[PDB]
């Protein structure tokens, strides 16, 4: 009949068995119930957050019917999960759907109260019959409903609620508000447990309970995309995808919780990976990886190497970020080479980071620039530069220079950033900041710090540069820093082993040219004569190598004087640097 | 306070509505949370609080940094406590009267920690809240119901919450699988290496960070320590170690 | 059946071994089987930009699947292949779509879960006039839809990362362009194919020709799309050349001829200082200078996170310092159109910054944007110019050493404005008089050297630490000028030849249109200025009175003061 | 024109289809407006995008840039078994060429003569 | 003032986009002669749109100069002296046609008060 064209018996799969396992849910079923035994508006709606388990709530009471755990008003029924598209496709002529829409609401009350009609996507029913000069099927329903002559169940989204149903309130009160939560950690993980017999019959392979509350527990802390259960299934799921094609293709024969890591980390690259002995001793060695690319500067390579070990050993402060820093030294340290060099380390690049230089936000209202505009302004519809770029790649470094330049009343902003790791742009959507590590620079006791680095220890020196603090920045703010470290000028053996830095990457780079060039220790003397002074540290450094470098090499390079394969001692003039061809 | 408010309250620590006024410092904001009028960009996505008010009525706002926000914004919750009834972009009145609006401010804690002693509570918060008239209006004011005074933290205090932040270290670390004890005189060297009453109790909380965090993460990241062990947190002469038994 | 009006097996002609033997592109074949292969939400999406051999990724499958290169899950499957350009283009009224959808879905379910469908275009199902997602997401979630999805990430979360519960189905299989060498390896693949069809022999060094060219010059196609067009068009035409009335090889001097029509660069760099000279007369060292600068970029020695080259350009203005600019665009990357004109003679404050580099959201110029950073974003290959750079705010200066040190710059809006692909020229006029009471004899080094100490005086000494070099620009001589006035003069006769008239002048005419507007002060301008509207005015008055025809003689001859025009 | 069912413009349709396939490529076929047959009203354009994916069909297009960039490159199939190739706007001379190559015609019918000038 | 305004117009503009200008062009106020023989052409197009309705007007030249007094400077541009036009003449006019009491063909002189016109019926 027209039962068997349009609707879908949810009861003879569950009596084929064909449905999944449905474990928990118990008060949202049992008011599922006490809505379905009504007299008036019988019909409750799954209003849930998109992806919690709304369908599964009806499977399992479908389950449940067949099984005869239910009252005994119920027992023998029969559900029909309703089909849109089965209704809305076969009518370009006028009163087609209408009458097969008709003859459905006939059958259901020829059916004498024994059928229960679940209907998906509510909000597909709002807009469905919508031709022009055409009921939708809201002007059809709306009888049957509000007589309590239909057992309508909904099964919708809280954002299609509001655009699709509350902006009609005729049918949006003919219906009974369920809200269905994303369910907690523990509960999921008895869900899981269920599930696990399904996934064992699927691929054949076995799965570790711990990796299963592993599942559970890292994707509630660090997904933010999805919901529970959906991210949970997902990543079981796909862990045992993986392991199928590990066996099949070319060792194992389950899924362990490394393997939920590999997951995670393919999926975004959080590093939840445990201590592999390349990545442990790559981590115990942080310092000295630290003093390939900076020289000097000691206290804040020991405390950022300390702050990143506690992350990564699985001793995270859950709310905060990683590290809140503050970086302070005279102008031209190093202390981008130091945020570089972590980059570096982390991501195996310098660029692969987010530096926002505060020099830029001299006034006040470009917090706006980097939190978003309010609805109604301009940016709307863009975001703010910031939470985006955190919203795409959470586990990432968030630089701040320049921090004496921007207006004192900029940082309430981080206020929240380094209370909890949530930030809220113009949309109104929290940002997790619990993967970032925000680093403060500035050059507040420059004067004090070369005048005193030199006959102080380290402590005091700290103490004086933190009363200079408390007179520049809010008491509020400071509290919430990790550590501030002190930087101090360097001597000249640092600025001669920054040079032969530069030697190596430059080697590095007449290599990729394709030329095999040593250099005299005389000129590396000069060099050192050349591009120093206590007062700006390298940046002289930076200009001296750059002109006494750039200009006359790569002249001598375009004057085809210099052939590849050849000896190249870059040796001393009287007063400059010269280049030979042996 | 109302982090411990929202677990009492919904068994959750992490569900109540934090609405920190530390991004509302100008009088634009208003409209992030009462929602665009018409015809304007977010009209049909409301207000922030407006929407999640009228989603799950009974709830905590919390208003963490309420002065930073600029001084004529406060005006919605005029509307907020006279009746609790508040009128986003859509028109509509979402019913605030099962909210609980908590808001938090230090609008005087230089002189809070300056004259808490000395002086009773009620002379103190006859103050402070004389310099709270001079940085509000007389409109918000009286329509809050009571106005607080905190003081800071003395030994005693930084001693339980010493022990409660190590409490869920050893709580994160049960399922790291590491049953650590404590020497009692280490509790005392966290006490003397984290006392400082000026900024409460946050500096004994990164005291505790480095001073214990980092050996032990230095250790564990070792390759020395094997879970089972009762492992103590036995001193140097200043130093505080942690050991395997 | 309606699968024979709809869909298209590919197990068919892969069976017969009659497709593409898709070589690469492994690792997303094998994502594709990882999420194949799952119990649920079985449908991956391909996502990259159109013309990556996505049809190539699935039809490599189904040749895997032939040759029994996949798990024993994925045998005895369809690849099938679904359009979403006629089911909407047929849909008249309501319900063609979904009739047609629906019919799909239940011929689908007689065949019984051994297919794997074909999808390209994700974005096209979202909208449609609903249409797709309320009837493909059940199957979505019911497992038995075997999709294979192919978008572009831009459209997909334009209109897929709306609908959250149509996203969690999908899974992102990122498919980016290949390299030259992938297309190498894949043309090598494939030049069996070629040679078999056209009975010919294919050069592989045109081969590696062509795709470099490919990959270098034209970016309206992408890898691998235009060089199997490259390859096939130019095999076409010795095709041709063959079967006209000679050599099977294709050369890569018919792909240099379809490539420029359908080498130059090395020695064009190489010879600058000429390049500077086919149009600018004058300034010798200032062309030296510029030549040797853009050698040294070219010299890949210097900062990958630096621009090509920071000057600061000073002298009197109007003498053909915009013109250097000019020429310094056309023989630099193409034309004299990619350029910005940018005075700084208004940025005084610090709304100024606000205008130049972008508002902040919600306020008055954000999205009319940034002058400068707009600009830059639409032209990314051009030469930025500066005029009277010492007229700016101080914190301007700040954002020049952001440009200056770290080669981009946010803008108001929020995204990455690079510029290591620019010129910056900024120009000034404080040293004027230094050079021009002191332009006899004086020479060029030791000049640039005194106007610098003038200008470190003058500016930031940490802002003129980056820049490369201050050239002089030394005021020309009247014959100079007179030279470059005598250039007007040619592609005025140019024009006028294009009207078609054989124009002459006198010597003493040409020496009065020369001290016309002469002046060391102010610029060529006024010269060019005043030689157009001495002559181009009563020139169209004579003409359509009816006296001039095209053909006859037009001597510019002398007045007493004046130039008159004859007819002879 | 001689046709009035829904299954006998059809059956022409796929009777020229196979005998396309039957002349085994010596016919080179033309169409103009390819979108018309996209749109002719199972329409006729989806009809041969077989004959376009079986390796047969040697047609030859017609249209503006607007319906082959539209109707045609949006399409996948529709895109990978054509070119751009653009019909040029002809010159003045070659224009005045072609007018020599007709003058003879309009003369001959309208019984007038045409100057050169 | 070209180039001044012309810098006007840079602050205001696109650089290049006002290079593509045919001219900078100027307007700029109007001198005495101007002003009365615009009035002129004003007073022709009245005569026309009054013989249109049937009538025929004769004017002073002390009119005229009374007009280019009245309805004068510059600063501003033409329409104060079209109103003057307007209000000085048509007002009695119009005062005086529906009042029922011009007779057509009688010629209409404008005639001159102190200050103000009438026209008279003689
Ligand atoms: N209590 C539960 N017991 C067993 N499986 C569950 C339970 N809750 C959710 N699931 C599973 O979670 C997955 C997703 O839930 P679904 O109901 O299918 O998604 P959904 O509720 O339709 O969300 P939307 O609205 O489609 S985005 C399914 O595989 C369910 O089997
Ligand atoms: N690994 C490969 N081996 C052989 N041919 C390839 C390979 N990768 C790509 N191709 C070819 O490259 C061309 C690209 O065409 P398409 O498959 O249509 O590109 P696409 O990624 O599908 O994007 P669009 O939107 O469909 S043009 C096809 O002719 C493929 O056969
Ligand atoms: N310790 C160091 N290691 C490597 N490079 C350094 C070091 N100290 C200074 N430099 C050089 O000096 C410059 C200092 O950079 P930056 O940290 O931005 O200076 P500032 O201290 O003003 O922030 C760098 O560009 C780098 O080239």
């Amino acid at each position: 009949q027209a039962l068997k064209k349009y609707t879908i018996d949810l009861t003879e799969r569950a009596e084929q068995g064909k449905l999944d396992p449905v474990i928990g849910r118990d008060e949202e079923i049992r008011r599922t119930i006490q809505v379905l035994q009504r007299r008036t508006k019988n019909n409750p709606v799954l209003i849930g957050e998109p992806g919690v388990g709304k369908t599964a709530i009806v499977e399992g009471l479908a389950q449940r019917i067949i099984n005869g755990e239910v009252p005994e008003g119920l027992k023998g029924r029969r559900v029909l999960a309703l089909d849109m598209g089965a209704l809305v496709a076969g009518a370009k002529y006028r009163g087609e759907f209408e009458e097969r829409l008709k003859g459905v609401l006939n059958d259901l009350a020829k059916q004498e109260g024994n059928v229960i009609l679940f209907i998906d996507a509510l909000h597909t029913m709002v807009g469905a019959g919508k031709a022009d000069g055409a009921m939708d099927a809201g002007n059809m329903l709306k009888p049957a409903l509000a007589r309590g002559e239909l057992h309508c169940v909904g099964a919708t989204t809280l954002d299609e609620y509001r655009q699709y149903i509350e902006k009609d309130a005729a049918l949006e009160r003919r219906f009974q508000k369920v809200f269905v939560a994303e369910p907690s950690v523990e509960d999921t993980i008895a869900i899981l447990r269920g599930l696990k017999e399904r996934y064992e019959l699927h691929h054949h392979v076995q799965i570790t309970d711990p990796a299963i509350v592993a599942a559970a527990t890292l994707s509630h802390r660090y997904i933010a995309d999805r919901q529970l259960p959906d991210k949970a299934i997902d990543l079981i799921d796909e862990a045992a995808s993986s392991i199928r094609m590990q066996i099949d293709s070319k060792l194992r024969n389950k899924v362990t919780d490394a393997e939920i890591a590999e997951v995670l980390a393919r999926w975004t690259g959080i590093p939840v990976s445990r201590m592999m002995e390349s990545e442990r001793e790559k981590l115990l060695r942080m310092e000295q990886e630290l003093h390939h690319r900076v020289i000097g500067q000691n206290e804040a390579v020991d405390a950022v190497s300390n702050a990143i070990r506690r992350s990564r050993a699985g001793l995270a402060d859950p709310n905060r970020p990683i590290g809140s820093f503050l970086f302070l030294g005279p102008t031209g340290v190093g202390k981008t080479e130091l945020c570089k060099a972590l980059a570096n380390f982390m991501f195996d690049s310098d660029e692969a980071m987010v530096r926002i230089d505060m020099s830029e936000f001299m006034e006040k209202h470009s917090v706006s620039r980097l939190v978003g505009a309010p609805p109604g302004y301009v940016g709307y519809e863009e975001g703010g530069y910031l939470t985006e770029a955190v919203r795409r790649r959470p586990y990432s470094v968030i630089l701040l220079d320049a921090v004496e330049k921007a207006h004192p009343d900029v940082f309430n902003i981080l206020l929240q950033v380094l209370d909890d790791g949530r930030l809220t742009d113009g949309q109104g959507r929290t940002v997790d900041f619990r993967n970032t590590v925000v680093i403060m620079t500035s050059n507040l006791g420059s004067d004090l710090i070369q005048e005193r680095f030199g006959e102080l220890d380290y402590a005091h020196m700290k103490e004086l540069v933190l009363g200079v603090v408390s007179h520049n920045f809010r008491p509020e703010f400071i509290n919430r820093i990790d550590e501030v470290v002190v930087f101090h000028p360097l001597g000249e053996q640092h600025i001669a082993s920054i040079a032969q830095i530069q030697l190596k990457r430059l080697y590095k780079r007449l290599e990729e040219r394709g030329y095999e060039i040593h250099i005299s220790d005389e000129a590396l003397k000069l060099l050192s004569e050349n591009g120093y002074d206590p007062v700006y540290g390298a940046r002289p450094l930076k200009r001296a190598i750059q002109q006494q470098i750039e200009n006359p090499l790569a002249q001598q390079i375009l004057s085809g004087e210099l052939v590849p394969g050849k000896v190249i001692r870059l040796e001393v003039n009287e007063d400059r640097i010269v280049a030979v061809q042996h």
